[PDB]
């Protein structure tokens, strides 16, 4: 209810699997121009996660890599959108994605209509990037789209639970989608979760290959408590309850929405404390 209102919330990353995590950060730096920003291994689990973007973890969203040791391949299922980067001369970039080794699959170009300039590029393990030319973008991650099966129940999920804004909806009958952007700044000025339906469909494969977006937020315990009144009128569980991680102490709380994607919420102090152990320490 009231405390979104009193949080002060912010997208943190999207949390995703690769094959080959050094290849990956080559096409990430080489192909889109992010930085690698931080890289954590964690040999007891067995894993190892790198984070990238254009802009430091404190004020810009990431991506964040999970290379699972020994495991080179990942199902990205049927749900799974794409990422969006914003820049402001696409034919360059998909230029430049070509000439690095990369992958256009869709020619830089007016879309529908047109006339916003997009393209597509494919990553090593297949993840889709939407190229979005944008003039003056403040943080080139500018989209994470998802598959739903009911935009209505979604958008009010999204509100209702995470304290977002419904930013923009747009329908397209014509082509049979409808299209909603959430999220807690102005479109152009941040990282908006798009949530895409497509007419008479209502389930898509999750697969296991995109794992969770993280969003940082005062207090888990009182957000975890909206996410639990809205799951109760809307759909989606908690999974885990919120409280401390052992070791690191970072709390967190974690749940999937009406449709199964999953959500971290993290402590955002506990989460300036984690980036501040890595850089400066
Ligand atoms: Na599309
Ligand atoms: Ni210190």
């Amino acid at each position: 209810v009231d405390w979104h209102k009193h949080d002060s919330k912010r997208m943190l990353h999207a949390v995703y699997r690769v094959g080959d995590l050094d290849r990956t950060i080559k096409y990430y730096t080489e192909c889109f121009g992010m930085k690698l920003l931080r890289k954590r291994d964690v040999p007891d689990e067995k894993y190892t996660n790198a984070f990238l973007g254009f802009g430091p973890e404190n004020t810009n969203f990431a991506v964040e890599l999970t290379y699972n040791y020994g495991v080179d391949k990942y199902d990205i299922g049927t749900g799974f959108g794409h990422f969006a980067i914003a820049n402001d001369d696409v034919y360059k970039l998909a230029e430049n994605i070509k000439s690095k080794g990369g992958k256009i699959t869709r020619e830089p170009g007016p879309v529908k209509g047109g006339s916003t300039v997009i393209a597509f590029a494919q990553d090593p393990d297949g993840y889709m990037f939407e190229l979005i030319q944008r003039a003056d973008t403040p943080e080139p991650l500018c989209q994470v789209m998802l598959r739903v099966g009911d935009l209505e129940r979604s958008i009010k999920f999204y509100e209702k639970a995470l304290g977002m804004k419904l930013l923009r909806k747009k329908d397209v009958p014509d082509y049979k989608y409808t299209i909603a952007m959430l999220g807690y700044a102005d479109e152009d000025k941040t990282t908006v979760l798009e949530l895409t339906y497509n007419y008479g469909v209502t389930e898509y494969s999750k697969g296991n290959a995109y794992a969770q977006v993280a969003i940082g937020t005062n207090d888990v315990y009182k957000s975890a408590e909206a996410v639990d009144l809205a799951t109760k009128e809307l759909g989606g569980k908690i999974l885990r309850q919120p409280g401390p991680l052992p070791g690191i102490n970072t709390k967190i709380a974690s749940f999937v929405d009406p449709d199964g994607w999953k959500v971290v919420l993290v402590d955002n102090t506990d989460f300036l404390k984690e980036l501040h152990l890595e850089h400066h320490h």
